[PDB]
């Protein structure tokens, strides 16, 4: 076809003209980063405890921690938090480790007119574990590198996809 | 660490002030409650028919009422409703019961801007079944206290977390 | 009951003027229509390429077209896209095919803010496959003659039940 091939040239300058303008920063704290495509995990094992900081770059961009006691693997605490404009705490509730799904079932916590003193202990009890302003900051940087570079993926993966027959 | 041990002796103020505020009050109609975790069902055997609502804490709130006509135990007319603002009925469909997931395929009947006549009969059929404006009522403050419960069972779990190390 | 009997004899006066208020239009194309219940596929096989755009009448109203290549069948260009009011493509990924879920980690192009000039290749590569604004438009009375026809059989399965015992 000859929009195909077009479509391909175009694909083909567009690829260039992305990586020119070009990688993945670190973040402090001693996380280790795992890649799944568009999903990133940061993972620290501290004090008896192991702190997962998962995010997805697809996605108001919301970023979920989950804090496993080492003693009970079984329930971990799970934090959706959100990340860019403010930092903060949207929902907290307790959840099995490894499942397919959030139980519905159990409690969750919504943050939306949340006593500001239970709120900023919650607060407290992320930072203590890393997740304090300045990991928000440099997610962000993460977020929209890892963002670039899985767009950049993409339209190689489109362009070979047209180009294809 | 400090924080930790602090939001602890915080937690445990809180529940002693949650408790003291104070249980669950009755349903009229010969419901029988089932509780599993934030989900509650109001269980009703009449005249070869199976009524059960459905509503979850966690969640504008909602209610879902399954008729089953004990004759054909695989297809159930499903009426998903709001409470608390209004009554009213959000969506109709017919779904076999115990599945995973809502058959997408399956027609539903939402009701924006349905036709008055068609709307009030629903209403009426929901009525004849006792789910009316008072079980609706009634429902509120169900569902009230039990958010409450949950939400004292779930500064417990959190007390008992933080502690926990 | 004397609501469900008079329920029963409305209904059946609603399907009667259903009815007689009126069938499916076609797609032009060479399309093969398959329905199950309120899901649609349209289907064509052309050039080493399978193009197959589904939609579901219950559901703004959106359809999504796959793009098979014949050549390696695990990986499908998907594009959700708009009808009725503007035509429009909303997002566009590569997925496994015959997935009983959308791979969360597989890079989706929002289309939000995107370059025209990437967003109207797009377009092009869709109007090369058929999907152009006469099918957009042809879908739209499909999809409307499609709903009315479930609708019918909603009522009669409606009434049926009502009239059960």
């Amino acid at each position: 076809t000859d929009g195909d091939k077009a479509f391909v040239d175009f694909l083909s300058d567009e690829i260039k003209e992305e990586r020119k303008i070009q990688t993945l920063p670190k973040m402090s704290g001693g996380w280790e980063l795992e890649l799944n495509g568009t999903e990133a995990k940061l993972v620290r094992k501290v004090a008896g405890e192991k702190i997962t900081v998962t995010f997805n770059i697809n996605n108001t961009p919301n970023f979920v921690v989950e804090v496993i006691k080492n003693d009970d693997g079984k329930k971990a605490l799970v934090l959706d938090c959100h990340y860019g404009d403010i930092f903060s705490i949207r929902e907290v509730s307790f959840q099995s480790t490894g499942e397919s799904e959030w139980k519905d079932t159990n409690y969750t916590l919504n943050t939306d007119s949340l006593d500001w003193a239970l709120y900023d202990h919650l607060m407290d009890f992320l930072a203590d574990r890393g997740v304090d302003n300045t990991f928000a900051d440099e997610l962000v940087e993460l977020s929209t590198a890892l963002e670039h570079q899985e767009y950049i993926t993409f339209l190689e993966d489109l362009k070979s996809f047209v180009k294809s027959q």
